């Protein structure tokens, strides 16, 4: 495979990057290439571990007041440990949310508890290993049939990962559970892939258009609860549809809330993971080949590596309840701060060697999945288990699979997300 991208010298620290030429507060650097990337994080740990940035302005959407970032695992960790300080409420972005944008995006996502848990229990046994572990089967038959079809596709053995595999497979999972039909899949990941990817002008860039979309799929969601509150289905709208808390059903905003939520979530994650798996794999093919020589043993490592390395979710923002101070900057109540989980994620402080892709690497306690707590990914277990099952499908039916461009990178600075990555095989 002689057009396979350039491999990479394992453990090579990217250059640090002089702070004058940090903004987080601009789309311009979610632009630059990662390791420009990593470097201002690295910068920012070392001379600016706790700092201030403006929010990005993004059409039609309301930047308002700033927010503290914190770059270092153990403030990420606090935060995230410690939410009667740092709540959930009333967004988990930098920029504010508005009543029209409350229809479609207050989920339990931007509440604390008790009113978060009690939402989130009303889904919580799906997601649980033991319940996942059962669509196991889904899961591989879905994967082994996106790999075959990459093959038949495609007499050049050339292919797009992530439409052709890293998209689908976690749609498909996350709709069926839903209870989507087949047909409306695509309608949903069209809707999904728009809302988590605005402001990229590849995805959309009018608020018209977001909105449009929001409405939509809202919509869906309503119709779906309504007829699933006649005739139940054993799936999690009907779930949605039927569960009371605080004594009462949950509204029509709600329940389009939750299931945004989970649609959203369940596309717009695992994919990124996946693509970033395979980015890498080509990159340090020394991982690729451990990895494939004992697949089952080193599964569960290698899965956590990929999402400490992708860290598919960048940051997520809380909301300070009251006055704190760490690492001696005061922050007030009411302010905005970030925790940047990718920079968590190459904390020289907690991971000896951060720039090492260690598919073995043992103990790995990333952040890629959260800090832990009360919001911790309700899908970890869903996505270590697509994750997974995509490589030991690549790994059985076409091994030596490989980039053969560098990705087309989403502009985001939410989602560590690739467009596109070109690959082959023999
Ligand atoms: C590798 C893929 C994934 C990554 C990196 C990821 C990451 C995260 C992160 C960082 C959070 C916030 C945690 C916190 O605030 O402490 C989160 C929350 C969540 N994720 Fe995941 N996620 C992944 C896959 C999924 C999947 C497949 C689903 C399925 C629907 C999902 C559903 C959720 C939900 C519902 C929440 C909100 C939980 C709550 O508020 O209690 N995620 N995820
Ligand atoms: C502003 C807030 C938004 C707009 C885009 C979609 C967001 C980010 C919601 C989305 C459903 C959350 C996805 C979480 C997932 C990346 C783990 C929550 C708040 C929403
Ligand atoms: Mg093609
Ligand atoms: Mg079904």
């Amino acid at each position: 495979l002689n057009t396979a991208i350039a491999t990479r010298v394992n453990g090579t620290p990217p250059p640090e990057v002089p702070i004058a030429d940090i903004e987080l507060g601009s789309l311009d650097f979610w632009a630059l290439d990662d390791d420009v990337r990593d470097g201002a994080f690295a910068t920012l740990r070392r001379e600016a571990p706790i700092s201030f940035w403006p929010t990005i302005e993004l059409p039609g959407f309301v930047a308002g007041n700033g927010h503290w970032a914190l770059t270092k695992y153990d403030d990420v960790f606090y935060a995230s440990r410690h939410p009667d300080i740092f709540s959930s409420y009333p967004n988990i972005t930098i920029n504010d949310q508005t009543p029209e944008l409350a229809e479609y995006f207050g989920s339990m996502i931007v509440l604390d508890d008790p009113r978060h848990q009690r939402l989130r229990s009303i889904v919580s046994r799906a997601f649980t290993p033991k319940v996942v572990a059962r669509i196991e089967a889904a899961v591989r038959d879905r994967a082994h049939r996106l790999v075959s079809s990459m093959i038949a596709n495609n007499p050049d053995r050339q292919a797009d990962l992530v439409s052709e595999l890293a998209g689908p497979l976690p749609l498909q999972i996350i709709c069926d559970m839903m209870g989507i039909p087949k047909a409306d899949h695509q309608r949903i990941f069209h809707w999904t892939n728009v809302i988590l990817g605005f402001g990229d002008p590849d995805l959309a860039t009018d608020f018209d258009e977001f909105m449009q979309v929001s409405a939509d799929i809202g919509a869906y969601a309503t119709a779906l609860a309504e007829d699933r509150r006649v005739n139940h289905h054993d799936d999690l709208t009907s779930s949605l549809v039927e569960a009371e808390v605080d004594g009462e059903r949950l509204s029509s905003r709600e329940i389009a809330s939750f299931f945004i939520l989970l649609v959203v979530a369940g596309n717009e994650t695992t994919r990124n993971a996946i693509t970033h798996g395979v980015l890498a794999l080509s990159r340090y093919p020394e991982q690729r080949d451990r990895w494939w020589s004992d697949f089952d043993g080193l599964a569960p490592t290698a899965v956590e590596e990929i999402v400490r390395w992708a860290s598919p979710v960048v940051y997520m923002r809380r909301t300070l309840t009251q006055d704190i101070e760490l690492r001696g900057t005061k922050m007030a109540a009411g302010d905005k701060v970030s925790l940047w989980y990718c920079s968590a994620n190459r904390d020289e402080s907690k991971f000896a060697d951060p720039w090492t892709f260690d598919l073995a690497r043992n103990p790995n306690p990333h952040l890629g999945f959260g800090g832990g707590g009360a919001h911790f990914c309700l899908g970890a277990n869903l996505a270590r288990r697509e994750i997974r099952v995509a490589f030991d499908e690549l790994r059985r039916q076409m091994p030596d699979v490989v980039a053969t461009e560098e990705p087309a990178r989403l502009l985001s600075q939410f989602i560590h997300g690739i467009k596109t990555l070109p690959v082959t095989w023999s």
